[PDB]
């Protein structure tokens, strides 16, 4: 046992960015000894300066084994997650770091579009889209921090960065991105989304949604937005 976990341990520690995944799933099944390498990966890792991938795998493998003494262990030692929830304008980010741990992406989508009308401010509270208008003059850390968050607990596959990167391949054609991100034309709201797949099984950039009732124009704002150059995504 002891061979496997050196191994596996080296692996985590020094793969490159592609293998480290690999190890952290062995390692999480191999009882007590592999959670306790992760456990202490977390430890030497945290808190973040920047997203690093597998530190939001290993702790969110860790989450996904369901174990009262391991999750109660981590809301202990990592009480606000793996990442600083870090606003330019007063927003609290704990509910959509803790919806985002249980892997409850719905409510983290929810709660992710209030945020953002938090962030538009006077009259956007409980509107169910946006204006390009109030996108535009977003802070770059809050979209920085709900991006990461996102990013970190879902294996990278959401985010607006993921996103914004399948739309720069499409040539920035919106009618090649939707089909691509799995929003149908069409499927838009006024009052509460529906139809769309709200766990990990969904496409590369599924969520968070943005709602295509008012066109493209939010999501184009939002992805020439200067944060993401800004912070390396």
């Amino acid at each position: 046992m002891s061979d496997n976990l050196t191994e596996l341990s080296q692996q985590l520690h020094d793969a490159s960015e592609k293998k480290q995944l690999t190890a952290i799933a062995a390692l999480a099944e191999m009882g007590e000894g592999g959670q306790g390498i992760l456990l202490d990966y977390l430890a030497k890792n945290v808190p973040l300066e920047k997203p690093v991938l597998a530190v939001g795998n290993v702790y969110q493998t860790l989450r996904n084994l369901e174990q009262e003494t391991i999750t109660t262990q981590l809301q202990r030692n990592y009480p606000t997650g793996i990442f600083p929830l870090q606003s330019a304008q007063g927003i609290d980010y704990l509910p959509l770091q803790e919806a985002l741990g249980s892997q409850d992406f719905e409510t983290a989508d929810e709660i992710t579009r209030d945020k953002l009308c938090e962030l538009a401010g006077p009259g956007a509270s409980q509107r169910q889209w946006l204006y390009f208008t109030e996108v535009e003059k977003f802070p770059a850390l809050d979209l920085h921090t709900i991006n990461a968050l996102w990013w970190l607990h879902s294996n990278g596959n959401f985010g607006f960065s993921v996103q914004r990167r399948l739309w720069l391949a499409s040539g920035k054609e919106f009618t090649k991105l939707w089909p691509k991100i799995g929003w149908k034309s069409g499927n838009v709201w006024t009052r509460w989304p529906k139809g769309f797949t709200w766990d990990l099984s969904a496409p590369q950039g599924h969520l968070p949604l943005l709602n295509q009732l008012r066109g493209v124009r939010v999501a184009e704002s939002l992805y020439r937005h200067p944060v993401w150059s800004q912070y390396g995504w």
